[PDB]
């Protein structure tokens, strides 16, 4: 199990004051440590936000967290459950920004809500460094869904943070799970509330990027194909080819005919092609998502391999390609579930 720790400093805070937190679970016979970002869509005006405070609270809220909670999948420290990093120190963040974790705005006498999430980042990171991270090797900072964009936001903060406190060893690294979504269009008649959202977040965006696309286009570093190419630290890409998030903002909801089945199968084709410049990936032709938290994250297989097998690969890459090892595993037959291994 992983206890709760609520921030110490508690003026970093959820959407509705309370403070912010992390569940952790210590492992002293390791130095590398793993940083989970939660989802769970998010709001964009006062209005939805007060829908979503009504039925989604604790996206909102510590108030009312559990007092600890079960690591599971990659979390797991179960050999059996978690291949790839069973024996490493544990950390989960709950998503309670609703932001896209790149808030940066405090509850205040203008403002309904506060919207920290980069900011809660930044202080479980200084906070966990008195408490065993300080001497880490490697911290790997993941995260399912929202909390996969909010990886390709804040990775290279992270980085950044470390090196001005003093922590030039420890190597930040990045795991996006579902979080790699396409600006198309619909199927039928959504980057506007990402715009909208940002203004009213005071959302921050990595800083390369931001110099690209300039004042007031910050929502184009929200997608991962324009971001990835900005940033510095190493990053794995999960993605599944036809994820059911980018299906529902497409209003596709599953006789196919035949406009509906080109449409399916240019998605996929599309997201294949924003990956082929990606050298740590794993994109299995399924309608599906998340991967990584899941129990039974280890059947699913690109070409033979896992994604816990692929995740070590990427370890040793970081010590070119290794022989029998990939790390790059994109699928290329056309249809939901062309591969045997998706999930049912
Ligand atoms: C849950 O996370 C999101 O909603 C999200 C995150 C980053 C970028 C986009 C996002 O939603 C979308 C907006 C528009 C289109 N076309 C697709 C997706
Ligand atoms: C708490 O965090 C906020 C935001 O990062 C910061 O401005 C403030 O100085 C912190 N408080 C203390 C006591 O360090």
């Amino acid at each position: 199990d992983l206890r709760l720790h609520l921030l110490l400093n508690t003026s970093v805070t959820c959407n509705d004051g309370s403070p912010a937190g992390y569940y952790l679970k210590e492992s002293r016979g390791s130095r590398r440590w793993l940083l989970f970002l939660e989802g769970g869509w998010y709001c964009f005006n006062r209005e939805n936000c007060d829908s979503r405070y009504d039925t989604m609270r604790r996206l909102m809220s510590s108030r009312d967290w559990p007092r600890t909670r079960t690591g599971t999948g990659i979390l797991s420290s179960q050999p059996e459950e978690n291949p790839y990093w069973w024996n490493a120190n544990m950390v989960f963040i709950p998503y309670c920004s609703s932001d896209v974790w790149s808030g940066a705005s405090s509850k205040s006498e203008k403002n309904e809500y506060a919207f920290m999430g980069a900011l809660i980042i930044q202080e479980v990171v200084r906070e966990l460094l008195g408490r065993g991270l300080s001497g880490a090797k490697v911290l790997l900072l993941a995260g399912s869904s929202a909390g996969g964009t909010g990886v390709l936001l804040n990775v290279d903060r992270v980085a950044e943070q470390l090196e001005k406190l003093g922590y030039p060893a420890i190597q930040v690294r990045g795991l996006a799970d579902s979080g790699w979504f396409l600006d198309n269009k619909q199927y039928r008649h959504p980057t506007e509330a990402i715009r909208r959202g940002i203004r009213y977040w005071n959302g921050v965006v990595p800083e390369r990027c931001r110099r690209q696309f300039q004042e007031g286009e910050e929502w184009n570093c929200f997608f991962g194909y324009k971001v990835y190419p900005t940033l510095r630290s190493p990053v794995f890409v999960v993605q599944w080819l036809f994820d059911e998030a980018q299906l529902t903002v497409d209003n596709v909801h599953l006789p196919v005919q035949e406009g509906l089945r080109l449409y399916i199968q240019n998605l996929g084709r599309e997201l294949r092609h924003t990956l082929k410049d990606v050298p740590a990936s794993f994109a299995p032709a399924c309608l599906s998502h998340e991967i990584i938290i899941r129990s039974h994250w280890t059947d699913v297989q690109v070409k033979g391999t896992s994604l816990p097998r692929a995740l070590h690969c990427w370890d040793r890459s970081l010590h070119t390609p290794l022989k029998g090892c990939p790390v790059h595993l994109v699928d290329s037959c056309p249809w939901p579930h062309c591969n045997p291994s998706c999930p049912t």
